[PDB]
């Protein structure tokens, strides 16, 4: 109906900003192709051992394209677990943990300059949420 669909296009476009920020910031860093995919299991069964949640590039765009994040937190829960999970297997002064740490740096940086319209967005989609709800259980 009329408050699902106003509900779906508004997580379609907070889905394309989250998804410039990965594709065109965190992507961006030099020497962050490491953390573009998910660690192959099969070559490495000890990572996923010991890292309960991993989490890569590839994973959250997957995770934007199913509309996982409604919010700012959420995704950057997701991206601070890159960082996270670096340092926990490969060291808190490895390179790839000063990679990941920078690919958390431009994240925060970018999400601070689309603040006031990611706000306004999270606002519009907690209503239209609401609003979609009311709509599907008085059906």
């Amino acid at each position: 109906g009329t408050e699902n669909l106003y509900f779906q296009s508004m997580q379609v476009a907070f889905s394309f900003i989250l998804d410039n920020i990965v594709t065109q910031k965190m992507m961006a860093v030099p020497d962050s192709w490491p953390f573009h995919h998910p660690v192959n299991k099969k070559f490495v069964p000890d990572y996923y051992k010991m890292i309960v949640n991993p989490v890569d590039l590839e994973t959250i765009r997957k995770n934007i394209s199913k509309h996982k994040y409604q919010s700012r937190e959420s995704f950057l829960d997701d991206v601070n677990l890159i960082l996270a999970n670096s340092v926990k297997y490969n060291g808190p002064e490895s390179q790839y943990t000063k990679t990941a740490q920078e690919i958390v740096n431009i994240c925060y940086q970018t999400i601070t300059e689309y603040d006031e319209h990611l706000t306004q967005l999270e606002k519009d989609i907690c209503t239209a949420k609401e609003a979609a709800l009311e709509e599907a259980e008085l059906e």
